[PDB]
């Protein structure tokens, strides 16, 4: 499985001395950054077919709400590894196979993270350490890119099923699986990753035939906007729009997908099941309504349930038919704490009507060729795509 | 510039013993697969600022209506090679650096491509002869892939704007150009590609920052959804709707883009002009209204038109916002074609003014920072393909 230590600093070199794993194989250097806490550390796989991915972090803490002092963190470990290693790290550092940062916020080219809303500075790959970041294997990624090497990370090791499991096996599964089963790995082909939360982050894993190789390209699925619709869906439609608005926006302009599928929207979606026709106020916060949905009584909590997730499969339907993946998987904290919607096999069957509403699946059934899975065990995805992204490295 | 040839396979090492300057550098073998041809040849670079393109290429007619003729042609032009080359061949075969194939259908993993509409049976890359598809430098590629990848290697020989013309310049160019102006180059960044016409094609050429190099991704953005819209724009897309589902379809399915954008479509938009709303039937066919828009002659032909590549600009609008690319190529026969629409400032703006209207422009101009191009000049942009695919080889 996969085993991740959170140590001090100064713990560090021994915990690295500590267990030989560490002594040898390649090393994948992972960072990630989110609210005032950027954690840094390495990352190391095992040879099996239960590979055992092992993670160890230090939780630095950005105290100037600035990305630069990523910075000095790297200085803080790299430092620490010279002062506290008998060979001042040269054994360990010469083993370093990549190195990666994902960052809460936009990125370009994998070189540059530009401004955050929350942070300042900007993040340039070049100013990092070339000992934790070697010239050539290094990259800024997006969360959700990293989160996709993350799953990507997982499959290699042969451990998807102990934190995904299936929604739904595809039409095409057999014929490209290569004998391997439906969950047991995302196998060879496109990997299409969704995950929905505050907003609803998208990415895709893409299999490439001639070096046998998968590359994850960030993207802002969230962001397309909410397919056309009739009738009681697009009076639904039409109510989000205007309350989105309520910037030259109107209602006339489509909302995004993200904005039916997240938690605002499943705050709007609570108050449009009661009376919502009316008070735009939802009251009720998203944990409150999952809550309540995951009790059974409040019918209104079960239904703005019921049209997130419809509504995130409806996305699903639009990245399906986009890119034609092997597999698509729903993934995040969010998705995990709401097993219990998924649990059921009548809503489980209605998600996959909803996808099969598509007028591509309906004329030509494209859609129903992929296999959707589900996240069901938290873990630090993103620090394991750091080690996702390593191990594509040409 | 772009020197592209035919030959008669008899002539085929005359060609290459008769100029020099197929005597040394790498060969890329290029082939595409369209209608009733399959043409199969050899293409180079040259040493220029302006790179310089060559291809030399035997017309093959698929008599058998069966992709697997092409393993004939392809046995065909190595026993030529063979037969009339000083060494069998051996000095001009040793210098194919790569192989590809360019098939109008879907390709799976660049190794298998499927059912065709017009063609009996499926490609298989494994079954190509080695000499001129060599191992792990090798894949069979969409029609837009292969597209793509000439826009690619058009942009790196440095004669792009020989083809592409700015239709506008996005807020992003400068920043991300490196001193290039608008147009002279794709660029560091990524380049969505869309190619209307009989159905909307489209792919994306990722750049990738680790290793200063691209990938193209092929893609079925024409299959999206229509998004959302209300009023007299929502009048439209019903009655599209219901003329798609003249398979099971209602005017409460979404019509995909790609109706709304391609021939068909501006069959139905000048219908829809002349007759209004309760048009069933195309009236005319699409190059006559293009042709009557051109003229200025019709109004309803104009305004079909017009809405045409308004909704061109709308799927365009999404996979924009979706992939965020440094530019848009918006390119194909059909695009040359109606230069007359794209030709008129007032048109050009129209159309930006058309993609500014997303939610995510109007709220924080995501769109805006994108640089649009338009072909303007027909060139064998699938063979280039071949070749553009090759030089991206690690």
């Amino acid at each position: 499985m996969v085993q991740t230590k959170e140590i001090a600093l100064e713990q560090l070199a021994l915990t690295l001395t500590g267990d030989a794993s560490w002594s040898s194989g390649p090393i994948y250097v992972v960072c990630d950054v989110g609210g005032t806490s950027a954690r840094v550390g390495f990352s190391q796989a095992s040879q099996h077919d239960r590979s055992g991915l092992h993670i160890i972090y230090v939780r630095f803490k950005v105290t100037k709400s600035d990305i630069r002092q990523l910075l000095e963190f790297f200085d803080e470990v790299l430092q620490h590894l010279k002062k506290n290693l008998p060979d001042h790290g040269a054994s360990f550092l010469r083993r370093v196979a990549s190195g990666a940062v994902s960052v809460p916020g936009p990125v370009t080219n994998g070189q540059l993270a530009g401004p955050f809303n929350n942070l300042k500075g900007i993040a340039r790959l070049v100013d990092y350490p070339v000992e934790l970041f070697p010239k050539g294997r290094s990259a800024l990624l997006n969360d959700l890119e990293a989160g996709a090497y993350g799953v990507l990370a997982l499959s290699n090791a042969g451990i998807l099923s102990d934190y995904f499991k299936v929604m739904w096996k595809g039409t095409q599964w057999d014929a490209l699986s290569e004998g391997k089963p439906a969950g047991s790995t995302i196998g060879r082909g496109r990997c299409m990753v969704v995950a929905p939360g505050t907003g609803v982050g998208s990415s895709l894993i893409h299999y490439v035939g001639v070096s046998d190789s998968y590359i994850v390209l960030a993207l802002e699925c969230g962001s397309l906007s909410m397919s056309w619709c009739a009738n009681e869906d697009s009076k639904y439609v039409q109510a989000l729009a205007g309350y989105m608005a309520s910037k030259g926006l109107d209602s006339t302009v489509a909302p995004i997908w993200e904005a039916a599928s997240n938690g605002a929207g499943l705050e709007f979606n609570y108050a449009y099941a009661k009376e919502g026709q009316k008070a735009s106020a939802p009251l009720k916060s998203a944990p409150e309504v999952a809550k309540l949905a995951k009790s059974g009584s409040d019918t209104a909590a079960i239904a703005a349930v019921d049209r997130l997730y419809k509504n995130l499969i409806g996305l699903t339907a639009e990245t399906t038919m986009q890119f034609l993946p092997l597999t698509c998987v729903l993934m995040g904290d969010n998705v995990v704490a709401n097993s219990f919607y998924f649990e059921k096999p009548e809503n489980v069957k209605r998600l996959q009507a909803r996808l099969h509403e598509h007028a591509m699946e309906r004329q030509f059934k494209f859609l129903s060729r992929t296999t959707f899975l589900r996240q069901v065990s938290s873990v630090n995805i993103n620090l394991l795509g750091c080690l996702g992204f390593g191990s594509q490295l040409s």
